[PDB]
């Protein structure tokens, strides 16, 4: 179960 | 499962 | 199941 | 069974 | 089974 | 199996 | 066996 | 085997 | 086999 | 084995 | 039950 | 349960 | 549980 | 419970 | 209880 | 309750 | 109660 | 109570 | 939303 | 929430 | 929010 | 938060 | 925060 | 906080 | 603070 | 606290 | 602090 | 303290 | 203080 | 105090 | 003080 | 005071 | 002082 | 004063 | 003065 | 003045 | 022989 | 004598 | 002796 | 023989 | 020899 | 003989 | 000694 | 010799 | 026979 | 050496 | 030696 | 007759 | 039998 | 007989 | 029957 | 009938 | 029966 | 029936 | 700043 | 800042 | 800031 | 500042 | 600092 | 300082 | 300081 | 001081 | 200092 | 300095 | 001092 | 001195 | 002297 | 004088 | 005078 | 004189 | 003179 | 001095 | 995320 | 072989 | 062979 | 997501 | 060979 | 965190 | 989404 | 065999 | 060669 | 952190 | 859908 | 060489 | 058998 | 849509 | 640090 | 059995 | 560095 | 049984 | 709106 | 061949 | 909106 | 082969 | 916003 | 096979 | 922001 | 097969 | 910044 | 399966 | 900088 | 299960 | 540089 | 659970 | 350079 | 649990 | 070079 | 419990 | 070339 | 928001 | 080929 | 912000 | 080739 | 911050 | 091919 | 800081 | 192939 | 520091 | 392939 | 210090 | 396979 | 000091 | 496979 | 010092 | 297997 | 001295 | 040919 | 702003 | 053929 | 800024 | 074919 | 800066 | 085929 | 600088 | 297929 | 620095 | 398959 | 140095 | 299959 | 040196 | 499966 | 050096 | 399983 | 020297 978080 | 969120 | 989620 | 959602 | 959504 | 869709 | 759906 | 929709 | 559908 | 189809 | 966060 | 930061 | 911070 | 500190 | 700190 | 240290 | 110090 | 000292 | 200037 | 600006 | 300046 | 800029 | 100088 | 500094 | 020079 | 210089 | 010189 | 010397 | 020189 | 010498 | 050299 | 030659 | 040839 | 002398 | 030599 | 001879 | 099945 | 089996 | 097998 | 089955 | 069928 | 299993 | 198949 | 066959 | 399952 | 072969 | 054939 | 089992 | 339990 | 249990 | 708790 | 508890 | 416990 | 206790 | 010189 | 020369 | 300039 | 140069 | 040269 | 020749 | 040639 | 040769 | 030579 | 060598 | 030479 | 063969 | 050999 | 025989 | 021999 | 037969 | 068998 | 050899 | 799976 | 697998 | 798995 | 396979 | 696949 | 697993 | 497939 | 296991 | 493949 | 396990 | 091929 | 394809 | 742990 | 090549 | 564990 | 353990 | 024990 | 420790 | 076709 | 399309 | 769409 | 798409 | 799919 | 989307 | 998906 | 997301 | 998820 | 998140 | 998740 | 963070 | 953490 | 980190 | 660390 | 350091 | 540690 | 260490 | 803009 | 740009 | 620029 | 950027 | 940069 | 870079 | 740098 | 390099 | 470096 | 190197 | 170094 | 070495 | 080396 | 290999 | 050394 | 060797 | 070595 | 040696 | 350009 | 152009 | 530019 | 060019 | 450049 | 190039 | 390059 | 190319 | 190459 | 390459 | 090569 | 080699 | 090797 | 490999 | 391998 | 392998 | 070694 | 290897 990932999960990204990407801010840029 | 994957999930991504890519905010720019 | 990949979900993706692009904001810009 | 991706999905992708593109806002912009 | 990809499924694209764009909004922009 | 795609599916495009396009909104702008 | 693509689906091409554009709106605008 | 494509097929394409455009509306607009 | 492509199949081309313009409304506009 | 191409097919345009415009409306307009 | 991975978690990332990229900022940058 | 890892947790990933990035910053750069 | 384990947790990352990269800074570059 | 590990902990990772990289800076660069 | 680990504990790293990489500089480098 | 270990401690690493890198420098390098 | 370790303590490493790695310089290189 | 260990401490170690890498120089290498 | 989007929005583009384009001078040219 | 982009914003294009060309010049030339 | 993104921002593109493009000159030429 | 991104900010392009292109010369050319 | 990113930014981008591409010159060329 | 990247910068990124392109020429050619 | 990350910092690319790329010449080319 | 990195400093990249490509060349080529 | 790190530093690159990638040449090629 | 690193410094990369890339040469190809 | 490391020093690579990476020729390849 | 390390230095490195790569070749290929 | 350490010295690699790696042919390969 | 040591001193690698590697090979291969 | 410590000498190391590795043919492999 | 050791020598060492591998071979595979 | 010690000597190694190991072939494999 | 030891001599170590290795095979395999 | 190999054998991929890449379903997305 | 592998065989891949991708799902997403 | 590959064989691909794409789907999507 | 080997068998893979990655989902994601 | 290698052999491709990508569908889509 | 093995079996790959991959969730994410 | 390629052989590419796309379909769509 | 490579070959291709895009069928759309 | 081995068996992995490897969540992540 | 190539050779291409549309279609559509 | 490169040589197309496009039906379309 | 092993088996593994990750999660993370 | 063995078996594996890694949670991380 | 064996049975692992890793955390972290 | 042997039994391991690694907890770090 | 052993049995390890590790801790670090 | 056997019992260990390792802190570090 | 032992008993270790390690610390270190 | 761009220069074009189309000839022809 | 363009600049476009025909000369034919 | 455009310039053209046609001879022909 | 880029400088285009067609002949033909 | 561009340059590009067409010839054909 | 790139330079492009295409001849053809 | 790269240079390209392209001929076709 | 990369060189590009394309033939095709 | 590269050098690429591509045929196709 | 490296040599690339492509034939298709 | 590389060499590849890939054919396909 | 190393030489890889690859087939595929 | 190494030598390597892949076939798939 | 290593030799890998690598089959898939 | 290794001799290695992979099969997956 | 090794010889190594993996299977897996 | 050894000789490994791996089967997994 | 390595060199690549590729077929596919 | 429940799962079935049959072999042979 | 034969293969079978159900997933949700 | 048979298997079963529920997460959550 | 039922799948169904079988080879040979 | 042969082959066969379902889904759904 | 529930899990549920059956061989056999 | 049946499939289908003979080679030789 | 049977499983199961209770995280939180 | 021969080849045969169906879909639907 | 709690934990639950049942086998057999 | 059906697909009929042959080479050489 | 030879060549030969059916669709439908 | 049985298993039951508490961390914290 | 059959096809019919023949080269050289 | 507390800890608490049952068994059979 | 029965554990409990407290550290600090 | 206290410690608390208690079993059965 | 029971048990207590102090260390410093 | 209503639509149908027929091939071959 | 067979095709149907519904619209509004 | 509504959609409808047939094959075969 | 069937499909249906609904929107707003 | 809302959506709706059916296949088959 | 059967979907839903809710956006706003 | 809002979202909610179905599947199923 | 449920999901759920909300942002801001 | 605000973030919800929810799955099942 | 409830998610939370918090940032800023 | 603040940071707050939660879970369950 | 709670978490929390902070930084700077 | 400041850092503080809390978990519970 | 309660963690604290000063650096520089 | 300074440290500090808190626990508990 | 406290704790210091100082280097330099 | 100084050090000086503190505990307690 | 207080340390000290001095060198070169 | 100056340059004046304000939104919302 | 605001903007400003000045050239030259 | 001065530049001024402001923001916010 | 603010910027300040010159070239030549 | 001379630059000059501020940020801030 | 400031900057400044010269080329030639 | 000269270079010139300062940062701060 | 300060930086130089000259190539040639 | 000559180099000058000079940092600091 | 200073630094100087020569190829061929 | 002649070397040259200097350092400091 | 100096360093020299030939290679051939 | 000639080598030669000089240090200090 | 000194050095000198010889190989073949 | 023979060999030539020489030190001092 | 001196020395010689010669295998096979 | 045949050896031969000399020394001094 | 003097070594020899024979095997097999 | 001549040609001159002022601006300003 | 400046310039000169010179031709033939 | 020739040319001449001069900018400033 | 000055430049050059010949051709021919 | 001839080509002469010069800059600055 | 001064170049050249011949060609045929 | 012929080429012939200068620099400097 | 100098260069050289031959090819065919 | 014939090559030739020099440097310097 | 010369160089030869023979292939076919 | 043949291939030859030469280097000095 | 020279090189031979030989395949097929 | 065949190969075949020379060196020197 | 001189070297022969045979497969299949 | 068959193998064979000469050497010297 | 003679050699030789047989398998399955 | 069947394995046979012949050496010499 | 022979040898002989048999399994299951």
């Amino acid at each position: 179960f990932k999960f990204e978080f990407k801010f840029e």
